[PDB]
DNA sequence: TATAACTTCGTATAGCATATGCTATACGAAGTTAT
DNA sequence: ATAACTTCGTATAGCATATGCTATACGAAGTTAT
DNA sequence: TATAACTTCGTATAGCATATGCTATACGAAGTTAT
DNA sequence: ATAACTTCGTATAGCATATGCTATACGAAGTTAT
């Protein structure tokens, strides 16, 4: 093949779009430290070379990167090569036996996936009972999102996405939020207030096109926006820094997960489903989960109840 | 094997009854507006082109139709290239492409579905209430068509089908319905017979439940031809002119979403609404009872106590 | 392809038995009735034409079989091309367009799947309540067999298959019975009794591998066997002549389902486990049915009750 | 291109930690015995021909083997020739057919799985009175890990992978087991320590928990070696020898079984029979509470009032 | 014997399961080391 | 003219799906200890 | 101004959905027939 | 010799799986009304 890849490579980017922009930020990434291997090997990045992709992913392994971020170089790689004609790394022995392998020695040596801090209804009531009683606007929001987050297990990047008009209401007076028909998410009596005191304190139902979380800045004043969304990487903050409220710093051992984070609310809350007994498909759906593994790794006497009598 | 592509469009013509005339007609539809679109574009329209397809789909994306539209095209396009020994456009990566970012475009720029709008129990008084004492021959056939399709939650071609002869009686005095079986509440079924007199489609039995009513407040029965679907949308439609002044209105299948929803409130087995109006995708039926309060979910329920 | 059809066919045959005996008997069925018809027009047989196997199928519809049939003598058509090499009927726009219009104007035409009569609880009660006396041979294996089939839910044939080593117990005495590790199905208290004395009024369990089921002669004599079964056209007799026994013969309208057969007690088993609020997969799992719709076509005032208050 | 396939066994060997010793022994097992039935009847064993290959597998049906066991066959046999540029016996369709003439042919003639023979409580009771006050080292040994077996529901790989100090404590006395969580009931908590101290494994938290006793009555505590999963297995074979005398006995899975099972009839959630032994196939725990009295089914419910 | 009670047989038509391998345990049994 | 539809064209929402088998349904004809 | 409170950016790593068409209804609106 | 294993070979039972994406995690560097 020929120009064909070069042609199909040149369809590739033209509708870009038709992927996610994290795909496209992974794949130029992946491809950056392909090259950067291949380049301080002496070696051809484009198309690759079976052994010379193998030697890639025993240099990460040995770099200490995670079984699945391996996965992800190697994945990239894949995207790549099908996506533009040639094969793909992954039709060969070498890379695929390699990567089973890698796998393989890595969780035999005990790694595992690490999974975040739960941000639960406990915590979620603390938080509240805390900051209820502020009048900043910083605090009426953040307390506003996290009451959603909790409330709806939506991710980080689906709340930054809410628009005022995709605020329903319920005849309840309980407020509902459409996440893009979709889904209708209902806040409780008592979240719905929570959310109610921040729209009215940043005037951002000023245009129903607007975002519904926006920035706030230092001197506490909204900045509504219907065409620029609060970044996740705040989402992440606020998430961050009501838990830095509470217990403080993080140890400087750099580890993920010593703080609340975008998952935090969503793992805690299928916590608290599970402990009231709710099904676990119930669960699935509101975390929007497919499978029941994740659902089951979030939620971990039988015996030794019918032994002691 | 410009004759193999010929036998095929023979074939397809001698067997059309293997589709639906509806289905047909969308198809002479898609073939239409592309057709048109590659006269207007100098592009040949068949067999179509992968690059010159996916300018068509770009083209409908702009003409700001939704993605189930966008795919009826696609679809269509797809539909008969491959009844002919011919390569589907889908078949292709660029249209593949396509197709797939003007998905995530359009759902990011805000695609929702339609919504329709219910006519619940409330309704169904206000109308009752407002149009009972009527004498207007047609007033009652409206009332009697909207009792019917509240209760039955059946579909506007079904109650079109209705004949004189596809009911039964069963209970005090309340009537059944034979489909393609339903029964009314005696509420209703009170309603269904001031029409049925007033109309003497009971001098027929082939005659159908409903029929014309020309301006002179005279019904037209028979049982050759039916009342268009179109006519009872307009029922529901106009009903509503009548009450709010000129899915804004009601459609052939508000009264199927009203039903639901007032039943939900009443708490009802999901599935036990799927008798209602014969229905599958649990969610379908969700969607319609969504907003309702009993469909919170279970976290509302947990953080109020 | 040449010798290679003749030995693709020649390979089936060997290992024919890797497929049921009733899937060569519709083969060999449908062919004879394609070939049939072929002779009748002057036609090749094999290969099979496009346009001769659509004449073939608008014949039979014309001849009045049922969808369901038409579909299968197409569907041995096509199990005896892909099988040989060659390309199947259905691959060609003329068969398989004819089909579906075949199927569209049949079922516009109101023609639907006969259903079974139920053999429910009640219809056991009174056979039993009447059975229960005798003391002949036939009638207490009779009896034995309605109560297996009720409570199991078993095909016919998956009846007439159990051996008496296949007869585990519990420990509350109730029997228990393995169908080919496969699966066990357990009789009630009271079933277990009619099965216990049948199994004392024949001596079956004179041999552990012995059917349960053996044919009783004309003396009211059991004959047991261990090679031989009761053919499943005299399980359908059981069921039959129990019906007759209490409705008397059936109209002479030829028609099927006018008394009791194999799917009798599977049907009537599914209405009174919905009745009594069993759950939707409860039920298919016992009746061994892997699909939703089977199960609500067995079991056929909401709006009547709103509207009515 | 016999380099191409050269290349490969180089690739399989050299990438050969991509599976465990466990799968592989099975490997060469399976190469090992088709090599001498190759042999035997003169027929080239690599590549391995199609109906070279259906012979053979005719061949194991008749040596009475399951057929999870002649699908390993088949499977080994399949794997290694895709790990080769050459084609997959199972892609010829002389092979395909006997794989699946055998099956159904096998099931007819009354193939069964194996069952295990369940240790429950009673069991394990009747064990404990039996031993309980003995003084032999390995008597102790025995009984605690009867214990932790019945406890923790552990598979034996795993209980003889613990070590001293994967344990912990947490209440009244009764420890808790760290794992590849398991906690202890208080009987059988006082079980595992006899052992440790008549064992003197404590001297060395390294030291795993079980070890072997030579004939002397004396444990010979380690932390390199551990108890191997068969010796284990000896220890519940042993056992029942020693109440009943000479899938019969128990295995290293009676424990697990018996577990289930006995939670079953105090009534536990299935899937809280999962927690136990780690499972899936919520069948596979049932095809060990299946002959339960509570697992008889609604039927049997339903007609008995 | 005539006959119940089947079995077998052919055409019509209804009811389903859609996987495979890697790795662990099974269990007789040859191999090994310290009593 | 105009009420009251019907027919049109095209948008878009709501329902099951396809094979490839394997098994029952039942009248009739053949079989065997009585 | 210094600065809160972000936004953007790159590498590391965790969490999922796997369909498409046939046929019905939608709804403005041109076409038709009897008042 | 023999108890008590360990190592072997091969039978057979019990557990999840593979891609191809798309999204969060978080330190750090760049940006803007205060």
């Amino acid at each position: 093949t020929s120009d064909e890849v070069r042609k199909n490579l040149m369809d590739m980017f033209r509708d870009r779009q038709a992927f996610s922009e994290h795909t496209w930020k992974m794949l130029l990434s992946v491809c950056r430290s392909w090259a950067a291997w291949c380049k301080l090997n002496n070696r051809k990045w484009f198309p690759a070379e079976p052994e010379d992709v193998r030697d890639y992913l025993l240099y990460l392994q040995a770099r200490g990167l995670a079984v699945k971020t391996i996965q992800q170089h190697l994945g990239q790689l894949n995207m790549l090569h099908r996506r533009s004609g040639l094969p793909r790394p992954s039709d060969s022995n070498a890379v695929s036996l390699v990567m089973r392998r890698i796998r393989k020695e890595n969780v035999d040596a005990g790694e595992r996936a690490k999974q975040a801090l739960a941000f639960e209804r406990t915590d979620f009531d603390q938080v509240r009972s805390l900051m209820e009683n502020s009048d900043r606007c910083q605090d009426i929001r953040n307390l506003a999102f996290l009451g959603i987050a909790y409330n709806t297990l939506l991710r980080i990047a689906e709340i930054a996405r809410i628009r005022v008009k995709d605020i329903s209401r319920t005849d309840g007076g309980r407020m509902l939020i459409h996440i893009g028909a979709g889904v209708e998410k209902a806040l409780s009596l008592g979240v719905t207030k929570l959310v109610e005191r921040w729209i009215s304190v940043s005037g951002v139902a000023d245009d129903p096109n607007n975002y519904l979380f926006c920035r706030v800045r230092k001197n506490g004043v909204a900045a509504p926006s219907a065409t620029s969304q609060l970044s996740t990487r705040a989402l992440e903050g606020i998430f961050e820094a009501t838990h830095r409220l509470i217990y403080g710093a993080k140890d400087d051992s750099g580890q993920r997960y010593l703080a609340w984070s975008g998952h935090s609310a969503r793992v805690g809350a299928a916590r608290d489903m599970a402990r009231a007994g709710v099904s676990i498909p119930e669960i699935m759906q509101a975390g929007g989960w497919t499978n029941v593994n994740i659902v089951m790794n979030y939620i971990r006497g039988a015996m030794v109840r019918l032994l002691e009598d």
